[PDB]
C-alpha cells in the first residue's frame, strides 16, 4: 500500500517579502517559508508547543500557496504516528523550537526524509541563515 506525502507551503509574508525583501534585507526572498508535512488526511507541523496536528488547510494560516508533492510512502497511519511521538519526546519536545535553527521546516524536512527518502528544497530551509546573513537579521536576532 502506498500513501502520497504532500509539502504545504505558506508564505507567512503574504506576498511582503517579495515587495519588501531588497529595502529591508539587501536581497531578493521570495517568501517567508513555513511548511508543513500532509499525510493520512491530516496537517502535521512543528512549534513552540509541539507537534500539532489539524485537517489539511485548517490551521489559523487558512489554505496553502503552493501543495508540493514530495512523493510516496508505505509507512501506514499507526506506524507515521509512533513515528511522530517518538520525535516529540526526542528532538521535537516544543522547547527545541527556535526560529532560526530548530523550525517548521526542519520538522518538514526530517519527516519528508523518514516518509520518502527526500529532502524539501533548501531554498525553505536555508532561508532563516539568509536572513541572518545580514545588518537586518543580526540587529533583530536577540528579540528572537
Ligand atoms: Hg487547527
Ligand atoms: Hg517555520
Amino acid at each position: 500500500n502506498l500513501y502520497p506525502v504532500k509539502l504545504y507551503v505558506y508564505d507567512l509574508s503574504k506576498g511582503l517579502a517579495r515587495r519588501l525583501s531588497p529595502i529591508m534585507l539587501g536581497k531578493q526572498l521570495e517568501g517567508i517559508w513555513h511548511t508543513s508535512i500532509v499525510v493520512h488526511k491530516d496537517e502535521f507541523f512543528f512549534g513552540s508547543g509541539g507537534i500539532s496536528s489539524c485537517p489539511p488547510g485548517g490551521t489559523l494560516l487558512g489554505p496553502p500557496d503552493s501543495v508540493v508533492d514530495v512523493g510516496s510512502t508505505e509507512v501506514t497511519e499507526e506506524i507515521f504516528l509512533e513515528y511522530l511521538s517518538s520525535l516529540g519526546e526526542s528532538l521535537f519536545r516544543g522547547e527545541a523550537y527556535n526560529l532560526f535553527e530548530h523550525n517548521c521546516n526542519t520538522f518538514s524536512n526530517e519527516v519528508a526524509q523518514f516518509l520518502t527518502g527526500r529532502k524539501i528544497p533548501s531554498y525553505i530551509t536555508d532561508l532563516p541563515s539568509e536572513v541572518l546573513s545580514t545588518p537586518f537579521g543580526q540587529a533583530l536576532r536577540p528579540l528572537l
